[PDB]
């Protein structure tokens, strides 16, 4: 019933910051540095929420999502957001939220709080 | 004629830095980690290094140390938004010419790069 969160950010500093802030309120938190690790961690822990970068090494956040969405799963998705092409594809994929960098902590935590309330309602 | 090497693990910031700089400097290289950064330095001997500190494989400071140990003396700009006093201390020992933490101020970056270009000019 706990909200499981997966963070996919290629920047070491930003990834660890996200992880630290989030784990302070949510125990089930995992983080990856590219779309491949991200896809593996997703299959391994089936997180409820995915917070992911778009441009990343090895595999982009959108190709990663497509591979995930193309497996049945329908997690809540927060996108860490320069070209309209990315946005548009992010819509086809079904992205739920777009968070502008520098990531704003309150908005993020507030959004996750919203995601849990929704999870309980359906458990 | 100022050759610049950018080392940053975040793709977005790395590509942004490459774009805004390439607009006014024709010789720019970008690396995603200290190891790749080190290899590119050895290949193209750039005059300027713009590097982050914490990255995969090899960190900016360790990278810088290896490059210096080899005898090169490039101008160095550190773009890390670190959280300790120890990174700063080691950075200064190695000899950094400018700390431009995130979020990066393009204006401050351009002026500094022009200063370096002038130094390489006056020195020919
Ligand atoms: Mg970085
Ligand atoms: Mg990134």
């Amino acid at each position: 019933v706990a909200l499981k969160i997966l963070i996919v950010e290629d920047d070491t500093d930003a990834r660890e910051w996200l992880s630290t802030i989030i784990s302070n309120h949510f125990p089930e938190v995992w983080s990856a540095g590219d779309g491949e690790e991200g896809e593996r961690l997703f299959g391994l822990h089936a997180p409820d929420v995915i917070i992911t970068d778009i441009r990343m090494p090895k595999l982009g956040g959108l190709e990663m999502l497509d591979r995930i969405k193309a497996g049945g799963a329908k997690p809540y998705v927060i996108v860490i957001s320069s070209e309209m092409k990315y946005f548009i594809k992010a819509i086809e994929l079904g992205v739920h939220l777009f968070l502008p960098k520098p990531i704003e902590p309150g908005r993020l935590m507030e959004t996750l709080e919203d995601f849990r309330h929704i999870k309980l309602a359906k458990e």
